[PDB]
C-alpha cells in the first residue's frame, strides 16, 4: 500500500543559496550519533551459510560506506551456535560501525543482553507486529528490556502505523525511538495508519523524540520527505539486498553511495545545509494524509508556514 | 447501495495489552441484557410448513448460540391461526432466549399486544418504510403501542436510514431503541441518510439511547463500526439465512460462533475488552459521511481524539 | 459465460403465428415432456428444512406439469432420515418426470437403489474431476457408468459439472450407455480461464451427434438463453438459482408463478421467431460470432450451417 | 446501430468530376424521384397542430422536390377530422410523390382508402411485431399483404420497423406482391440485442435480390449514412428527426434549408467518389468491417465484392 | 494512424551483418539516391524567414546527402520575392537531389517554369480533393497530370496529401506518366474516418505494380517507421516535423545532427534484420495485423506473402 | 507476454488416470531427465556470495532431481575465484544434469573449457543481438555456432534471449549441428513491439521440426504455463525467478519445497488432461486463439491440428 508521502509536496525553493559540498547529512539517533540518515536492514533469510555470507558482505559494506547496518532477527541465533556465527561476523567485519541487534518483542530481557553482547551492538531494535501475530504484558516486557539494555532501545511496528498515543507508551516505558515500518485477513485490508501521517501525528505530540521510517521508502526523496516531516534517520531493505544479489558489494557500495548523493542533491535545491534544516523545510500536506491529521486535531499548516 | 461504513477507520493500536479470552461482547438493549452484540433477523418467507420449519431452526440455532431472534412480521399470523404455528414454535424450541416480535407501524396497540403475547417477546420491533409505502398518526399509533405493551419497543427504518430529529420523535413517543436498517422510484435513488452517518447523527443527540444497526452489514468488521459509531447491537439475516439453507442448523450455529469470535479478534487488537470500550475506540470518519455529518453539525473529530 | 451472448437469432418479420399455436414439448431420449425446462433441487442441509423444500419443489412442479431432478442422493443412501426427504418427492408428485443423481463414484448397486428411492425416470451421473482435484482418484469413472447404464432400467443423463464438454467425451458416454449428457456449464488459479462454454459444448456434441439428446443447465439467466440452448441443440434445460429463490422469498404460489412466467416468455419468443414447435426452435437461424465462432472453427465445427438454416 | 460506421468507401484520388455534373435522382420501383432522401412524417398528436404541420411538411417536400411519407392513417380512417390533416398533404403538394401509409393488420378495402385520402403514389405498410408482443396476434400478416398488393393500384413499400430485415423476409414480400422493401433500422430485455442491423440487412438483401428496390430509413445521421446506405445498394432514404426539429424550431424557412444543405452535402461525397449518378454510388467500392462483415460472411454474403467492384 | 503499427517484423536470430557493411541507397525511378529519407520542406509564410529557412534546409541536405522536396511553387511562380527563396535551395545545394512542388492546377508551363526554377531533378504534383473540398472543381486534373508528364524533363511524382491512395489510383497516374506515386498519408465531419491508412496504401499499390516505384511521407515518427515503410515497398520516405523542429531549435548544426542520427537508427534496424541493402529490407518477411490486414484481404491483396518471404 | 494466455487444452471429462500413474519424464536429445523443468541459475555480482548460491542451487537440483543451467560462465574463464562458483555445482551435484552457459562470441575452446570447468551434459550458447545493439558486430555468429558443435563432446542448446525465434533461425541452428533450441522468450523504443511470443515461436519452429527438441524459458509463471508450452511442443522448460526468491527467503529447504510443488502442480494438470506422460501432453488437444492465433496463420502454421489431434 501506500506510504502517504506521495501526500507531501516540498514548497520550492528559488534561491537555496547553497552549494552541494556545504551538505551536512549526518544525524542522531537517541545518544547516538550517524554520518548517515540512511541505514541498512537486512533480512534474517533463510540460515545456512549463505545467510552468512550475505551478512558478511552487508556489514563489509556498512563499513565502508559508513552507515548503519540492523540485523535480521537474532531470535533463532540465540539457541544455535552456527546460526550465531552468522551474525558475529557482521561485528567483526565491522569494528568500528554502528550495528544495530534485532528480537521481537516476544523476547525477554536476558535474550535482549545476549543479543546485543553476540554482535557488539550499538542499539536494539525491538518489533511489534500483532495484526500479523493473529499481547498481554507486551508493553511491559518492552519496557523490562529497556531498563535492562544500556543501550538505546528502538521499537519498530512493522505494516500498520503507529499512533501518538502508542509512541508516548514506548517513550514513557524506556524505548530511545520508535521504527515506522510502514477471512480474517480481510478485515484488515483498509487497516492502519501510513508513514506520513504516523510520523506527523507522533512528531506533534513529540517534538523532540526520536523517529525513525523504514520500509516502503523508494528513493532518496521519499526519504527526504520522511525527515521532513520529522524522522531522525530511515532505513532501505528491498534496494540494497537486490543490488548485493545482483552486483554484489562493489554494486551495494554504488547504490548506497548513489542515494545518499541524491539526498545531498534534493537538500541542495531545498537550500536545507542540514538534516536539522530538512526537518524545518516548508512543505504542503494534502490528500488522505491531510484529512487523517486534520480530524486527529494535528495542525497541517505549520509545515507550510515554517 | 453503501452503508457508509467504508468511510470508517479505526485508529491501529500497537500495544492492546488484551487476549482474546478477556474479551466480553455481552451488551443491552434499553433494559434488556444480551450475551451477544448480534441478532438474528428471521424473514417473513412464503409461509406454509417451509416457514415453520425454518423458524423453528432459527429458533434452535438462537437457543444453542445463546444470541437473539427476531421474527419476521406477524400481522398475517395474528388471523391465521395456522401461520401462528409458525412463531408460537419458535418461543416452545427456545424457552430462554430472548425472541422480538415484530409489526408494522399500521399495527394498532391490541395487535402489538397480540404479538408479543404469541411468542412471548421480550422485546417488539415497529417497522417504518414511507418510502415503499408510496402517514398521518403514525407516530401517535407508536406512541400508544409502546405505551400499551410492557416491553421495550424498537422502530426500525428500512431502507433510507434516521434523523436524529426522528429518532428524539421516536425516544419521546416512548421507543426504547431505534434500528437503523440502512417513474417515482427514480426519486429515491440517492435518497436517504446512510447507516454510518444516522448512527453518528443520532447518537451526537441521544448519547445514552439504545441504537441498533442492522442490514447491510457484511462481516464482523461492519458490526464492529457500528458498534464503535454508537450502536448497541446489531442485526443480520442473509448471511444467517444461506447458512441454514446451505449447511442447515449444524451450518448456522457455525457461522454464528464464527462471526463472533472474529469480532472478538478485532476487539483483542483494538485493545477493547468490553462492548462499552468498543463503543469508544478511536476512528476517523472521512467521505461522504464526513461531509455530511460537518454540514448537519455532528462533530466528527470527537470520534478521533477520544 | 455459458457463450450464449454469442449467438443471435436472425429476426422473422413474418412469423405467422400465434401464441396459442406454441408448443413446447419435448422428449429426453424416449421420455416425453411438456415442458422444455426442469426444476435441479440442490442436496441442502438436510434436515426437515431440505424435506420441506423437496416437497414444495415437487408440489411445484407436479402442477406445472415440469420435470424435477433431486440433488445429490448419495448421502440420503445410508442416512434413513434424509432418505425421507427424497422419497417425499415422488409422493407428492406421482405422474411427473423425476429424474435421481448421484456422482460417478457410485457403483450399480447404488443406482439402482437411488432410482428405486424416488421412482425415478432417469438417473444422472455427476462429473467434476476439476473441483474435487482443488477440494483425486479418477480411474475407472467410465466404467462405473458403463456398469451402471447395463444394469439400471431407466435412461442415464451423464452431466459435466462446470467446465463443459467435448464432442470426445459426449462419444465416450454415448458409446457406453449414456442416453443423454447434460451440460452443466493456487492450484485453483489454474482453473480460471479452463473448460468448455455451454454455447461452443452444445454445438460441438451436436455436429458430431445430431441425432443425439443433449440438455443444458446452470448459468441459463431467462427464457432467451433457454431458446438459445434448445437453437444449439438442446432438448431440455435446467435452472435452480431463481426458482429456489422464489420458493424462499414467495413460497410454493410465487414458485409456480415463476415456473408458468418462464414458460410463456419462451413460448413468446417462439412465436417472434416463427417457431411453433421445439423441434422448430432447434432449427431456428441463427449467427455464432466472437470466442464461440472461434473456438468451433478451430475445432472443425461448421458454423454457417446455422445461420444458412 | 445501424451497423453504417463498418463501412468505409475507397478514396478516389481522381474523382474528375465537378459538383454541378452530380445527378441524385433515383426510382422506386417504377416511381422517378429528382431526391433519394424523403420525409417521415410521424403520426403526431392530432388536432390542429398535427395539421400544420403536415401541411408545412408537404409545402417544404412540394418546394424542395423530394417525396413525402405520412404517418399512420389508421385513425384517420375513420376520424373525420383526423382525416383533414391527410388530405391537407395532397393539396399543399399536387405534383409531389406521396407515400400512404398503414400497418400490416390493415385489409385490402382500408389500403384503398387510405390510398385515395391522399392520392398516394405508393402505400407503406409496416411490420413490427417485437414492439407489438411487448406493449399478440401475427397469423396472416403476409396473407393481408397479399391480398393489399394485388388490390391496390399502387406500388407497395413494406416496412420493417427497428429490426432490420432478412433475405428470407424480403423475398416472401416481394413473391406477395411488394415493390419494395424498407429497413426501418422485463420480457423486453429480451431484445436488447435482437435484430438485423440496417447495414447487414441491405447487403443481404441485395445479394439474393440485386435488382429490387430497398429503401433504408431511420437512424440515418447524416449525407455520409446516407451515401453509405445508396452504396449498398438503397435506391431512396428516410429521414425524420432532424427535419421535424428544423421545422418547429425555424419553420417551413428553416426545414426547407435542412433539406436543401443535406442534399448539397450527398452531392459533395459524391462528388469527391467520383459518382456522377445514383447508380454509381450503388457500385461505388467500399470495404465492409466488423460486426456487419462477420454477419455477412457467416451468412454466406460475399464481401470482397464491394471492394473489387 | 498510418497503420505501420500493425506491421511486425519477423524477428531474425543470426543476422550475420556488422552495422558498418549496411548500405541504405536507393533509387526513384532513374534517380540514384544515397539516402532513403528525404526532407519535405513547407511552403512557410514568404519573406526573408522563408528564404534562410530554405536555404538552410537545403545546407542541411547537401551536406548529409540527402534529397530536398521544396514547398508549394505556386505564388513563387508570380511573386518574384518569394522565387528568391526556391532558387537559393539551388544556389547552395548544387549536387543534390531536390524536387519541385506544385498543385495539380498547375499547367505544363506552369510546371516546366518550377523545374527551371530551383533545377530540379523530378517534379511532385500534389493532389489533395477532400481538403479542398471542405476549404470544388477537380475535373481534368488526370489530364493537367498527362500534359505534364509528357512536357517536363524529368520524372514527375504524384503525391496524395492525407487520405492515402488506392491500387486503381495508383495505375491511372502510372499509365498518364508518373514515375512515382507518395502516400503522404459539419462537412468536414464526413471525412473523420475517411480513407485509405499508409501501410494499406504501399501494400494495394506494391501488389498490383510491383516494379513501380513508391514513395511514403507524412506521419513517419521515426526510423522504425521509415524502416516498415521500405518493407512495404517504398524507395525512399520522407518527413517535414521534427527536421524543422530540430532547425528552429539548434539551427543547421542542430538539424544536421538530426538527419544523421535517423539514418545511423535505420541501419541499426537494418542491421538486426540482417538487411544489408535497402532491396534486401523490401523483402523482409514482417507480418501484418489489425485493421491493416482486414482492408487488404477484404480488397483482394496477399498478406501471408509478406510472411513467408 | 509469452503468448501462452492465446492457449486452451480441451477439457477432458473422462481423464481415467490417478495422479500416481503420472510419468512426467522427459528427454532432451539424447539426454534422459526425470524432470520437465529445470533451475536456469543468473550470473549473480560474484564473490562468496554467487558461490553459496550457486552451491545451494546445485544441492536443490542434485536432491530434486531436476537440471540445472548454470549463469554465464564468461567472466569465469578468466577468473580462478569466479571458477570456484561453478566448480561448486558439479561437486555438490555429481549425478544431475548440468548445462554450461556461454555467448554467442564464445570460441570453440572456451566452448570446451566451460563444459570442463563443471563436466556438463550440455552448453547452452545465448543469442541476444537486440539487448547488445542497445547497450554491434554480430558477424560470425553461425559460423562460431557451428565450430563449437563441432568440437564440443556434449549437446549444444542454443538459447534465444528475450525476441523468440523463428522457425527459420532454429533451422540455420539445427542444420548448423545444435541439439535444441532455447525460446527464452531512443533507439531502444524500436524494440517495445519486436519479436516473436514464446507460444508463437515454439508452435512455428515445431511446424517444420515435428522431431526437434525445443526448450521454454522465462516467463513461465506457474505450472499451467509450463504445461502448455510442453504441449506446444517443448521437451523442457527453465525458470528463474521464484526458484531464486525461494532460496533467499527461505534457504535450501524452501527452494526443495517450491521445486517439488511446482513439479506436483503439474502432475495434476496432466491428471485432469488424461495426460499419463510427457509425450502425452505434448499431444493434447487445444485451442489458440488471439495474437498468437493470428500471427501463426499468417506465417502458414496450421492452427486447428492443435485442436483436431
Amino acid at each position: 500500500r501506500e506510504t502517504g508521502l506521495d501526500d507531501i509536496t516540498f514548497v520550492h525553493v528559488s534561491l537555496p543559496d547553497l552549494a552541494l559540498e556545504q551538505v551536512d547529512i549526518s544525524t542522531k539517533i537517541g545518544e547516538l550519533s550517524s554520518s548517515s540518515p540512511i541505514f541498512i536492514n537486512a533480512m534474517t533469510g533463510g540460515g545456512g551459510k549463505l545467510t552468512y555470507e550475505i551478512n558478511k558482505s552487508l556489514a563489509r559494506a556498512a563499513s565502508q560506506a559508513g552507515i548503519p547496518l540492523a540485523v535480521g532477527s537474532q531470535m533463532s541465533a540465540l539457541k544455535d551456535p552456527s546460526e550465531r556465527l552468522s551474525y558475529e561476523i557482521v561485528r567483526k567485519e565491522n569494528p568500528n560501525g554502528l550495528i544495530f541487534a534485532n528480537l521481537g518483542s516476544e523476547a525477554t530481557a536476558a535474550q535482549a543482553k545476549e543479543a546485543v553482547e553476540m554482535i557488539g551492538a550499538n542499539a536494539l531494535q525491538i518489533h511489534l507486529n500483532v495484526i500479523q501475530e493473529i499481547f498481554s504484558g507486551a508493553l511491559k516486557r518492552i519496557e523490562q528490556i529497556c531498563s535492562r539494555v544500556s543501550v538505546p532501545v528502538i521499537v519498530k511496528e512493522v505494516g500498520f502505523g503507529m499512533s501518538k498515543a502508542s509512541a508516548g507508551k514506548l517513550y514513557e516505558a524506556g524505548a530511545a525511538a520508535v521504527d515506522i515500518g510502514g477471512r480474517q485477513i480481510s478485515f484488515f485490508n483498509s487497516w492502519g495508519i501510513s508513514t506520513a501521517a504516523s510520523l506527523a501525528e507522533i512528531r506533534s505530540e513529540f517534538p523532540a523524540s526520536t523517529m525513525i521510517a523504514s520500509g516502503g521508502l523508494q528513493d532518496a526523496l521519499d526519504v527526504a520527505k520522511a525527515i521532513a516531516l520529522g524522522a531522525s534517520c530511515t532505513g532501505m531493505a528491498g534496494h540494497f539486498l537486490k543490488a548485493l544479489t545482483d552486483s554484489g558489494e562493489e554494486g551495494l557500495l554504488e547504490e548506497i553511495q548513489l542515494i545518499l548523493e541524491e539526498l545531498k542533491l534534493i537538500m541542495t535545491v531545498l537550500g536545507a545545509r542540514t538534516i536539522a534544516d530538512l526537518q524545518k523545510a516548508p512543505l504542503v500536506i494534502k490528500g488522505e494524509t491531510h484529512h487523517w491529521l486534520t480530524e486527529r486535531g494535528v495542525n497541517t499548516s505549520s509545515y507550510s508556514v515554517r
